[PDB]
């Protein structure tokens, strides 16, 4: 159950990608 939270609820790659989405494409 935790391995699921620390995967998103905790990490939230949704943000890391957004920030890493720029320097990645731009």
């Amino acid at each position: 159950k935790d391995q699921f939270i620390i995967a998103y609820g905790g990490l939230r790659g949704a943000i890391a990608f957004s920030l890493g989405y720029l320097l990645d494409k731009k």
